[PDB]
């Protein structure tokens, strides 16, 4: 795609989110950069409204799959870069097993040379002292497979996957994800064969930062297609 050529180097990223979870309103701003050549993301997020009212890990998937590394032989399956620069809408329902749900709608597109992810998040049905509103999730992150399929009538894609959040008692909080993405612009986009993105993420803190924040280092590779 022409879109692909926009990602051969390091690209600066901005993330802006506004959220309302059970009437707790909040905002997050993030900055960093992506290097799709290496499937690599580096960002720092800051809650600008005070304390974040949900655990940071629960927002990772919401906070730019155009930075995944597509092997050369899988170039024809990279919807995400093909929609650039005009971008794509990304919508999800995230269902926290035996707790509430997030519904997210985001638009991912270039503003100048910067790749931007603008998100609105709404959370309902949460338990006041469940794992989310009760802040019972560990500050860490597991490795997943994101299963993608074409969604031809939308000129886009779907994804379906299961995120695992470790709980501080040693258990696990499942977050089922269902995702749909729709291109914004009028150039041709790539409608892929079924495949998956293999993810890994490391969460950390900046020792000099006293605002509520998250540092994220993430690597993602497309897989599941041999030729």
């Amino acid at each position: 795609s022409k879109g692909e050529e926009l990602f051969t180097g390091v690209v600066p990223i901005l993330v802006e989110l506004d959220g309302d979870v059970n009437g707790h309103k909040f905002s997050v701003s993030g900055e960093g950069e992506g290097d799709a050549t290496y499937g690599k993301l580096t960002l720092k997020f800051i809650c600008t409204t005070g304390k974040l009212p949900v655990p940071w890990p629960t927002l990772v998937t919401t906070f730019v799959q155009c930075f995944s590394r597509y092997p050369d032989h899988m170039k024809r399956h990279d919807f995400f870069k093909s929609a650039m620069p005009e971008g794509y809408v990304q919508e999800r329902t995230i269902s926290f097993k035996d707790d509430g749900n997030y519904k997210t709608r985001a638009e991912v597109k270039f503003e100048g040379d910067t790749l931007v992810n603008r998100i609105e998040l709404k959370g309902i049905d949460f338990k006041e002292d469940g794992n989310i509103l009760g802040h019972k999730l560990e500050y860490n992150y597991n490795s997943h497979n994101v299963y993608i399929t074409a969604d031809k009538q939308k000129n886009g894609i779907k994804a379906n996957f299961k995120i695992r959040h470790n709980i501080e008692d040693g258990s696990v909080q499942l977050a089922d994800h269902y995702q749909q993405n729709t291109p914004i612009g009028d150039g041709p986009v790539l409608l892929p064969d079924n495949h998956y993105l293999s993810t890994q993420s490391a969460l950390s803190k900046d020792p000099n930062e006293k605002r509520d924040h998250m540092v994220l280092l993430e690597f993602v590779t497309a897989a599941g297609i041999t030729h």
